[PDB]
């Protein structure tokens, strides 16, 4: 209503119910908007974000609606700290979810997680919107086990100069020259498929970031997780061509994943 723009949520409409944990920006809480709608309330610590630039981008991010993207509902910008209000994902981070051995996942479930992320990425690619930090830690899981991509493009507003740079999810042209493109998101997606089929292992787990950078620069790569079929491995490996222009698009990766779901059903 009055005094609130389309991207602005009145904080008085929030009911705080439980603490979910602490992220890089601060505390995340589960709550309700206008007494009945589930939301996650992200409290942004002062000095951690380029707030004015983020607020302007929030307007664009609210227009990015896809069932496999963690929806941005709005921002509470009139106070310190500011809040980012998003879709609630009851099962938390994909990385922690993969690491919980109790789930005893079938490979069909792992491929479905890949397809969830790929559909979100295909959507972002259709809108010429880069994620810029795609990785399992940036995906969330809802109460139905659906995986959704979160914090798309948010790395552009991080003030900590340490960003902790995602060396292990970066292609040679990013490490060598800072060349970000649709093709650096493609590379990151391949690493994410590897994280999923490896049940949340750290990519290049025996190497430091410096060693990872040198390994990649020499044209060497991650290798096949035990749970990946030959066809699944061919798809993740296709994301890692040295030449960015030889890497597929998300539309092609989606077509590949759907083909493997059919063949290996
Ligand atoms: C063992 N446990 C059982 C119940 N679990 C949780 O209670 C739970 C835990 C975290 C998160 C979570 C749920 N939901 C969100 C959301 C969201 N938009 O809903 C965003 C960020 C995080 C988030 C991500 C990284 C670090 C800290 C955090 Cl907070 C979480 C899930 C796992």
């Amino acid at each position: 209503g009055l005094g609130y723009g389309s991207w602005e949520i009145d904080p008085k409409d929030l009911t705080f119910l439980k603490e979910l944990g602490t992220g890089q920006f601060g505390v995340v809480k589960y709550g309700k908007w206008r007494g009945q709608y589930d939301v996650a309330i992200k409290m942004i610590k002062e000095g951690s974000m380029s707030e004015d630039e983020f607020i302007e981008e929030a307007k664009v991010m609210m227009n990015l609606s896809h069932e496999k993207l963690v929806q941005l509902y709005g921002v509470c910008t009139k106070q310190r700290p500011i809040f980012i209000i998003t879709e609630y994902m009851a099962n938390g981070c994909l990385l922690n979810y993969l690491r919980e051995m109790r789930h005893r996942f079938q490979t069909q479930q792992l491929l479905e997680m890949c397809k969830d992320v790929c559909e979100a990425m295909e959507y972002l690619e259709s809108k010429q919107f880069l994620h810029r930090d795609l990785a399992a830690r940036n995906c969330l899981v809802n109460d139905q086990g659906v995986v959704k991509v979160s914090d798309f493009g948010l790395s552009r507003y991080v003030l900590d100069d340490e960003y902790k740079f995602p060396v292990r999810w970066s292609p040679p042209e990013v490490l060598m020259y800072s060349k970000f493109s649709s093709k650096s998101d493609i590379w990151a997606f391949g690493v994410l498929m590897w994280e999923i089929y490896s049940l949340g292992k750290m990519p290049y787990e025996r190497f430091t970031n410096s060693e990872t950078a040198e390994h990649i620069a020499q044209g060497l790569r991650l290798y096949r997780p035990h749970l990946a079929s030959e066809k699944v491995y061919t798809i993740m490996y296709s994301c890692w061509h040295e030449k960015a222009d030889e890497r597929p698009t998300f539309k092609i990766l989606l077509s590949n994943i759907l083909d493997v779901m059919d063949e290996e059903s």
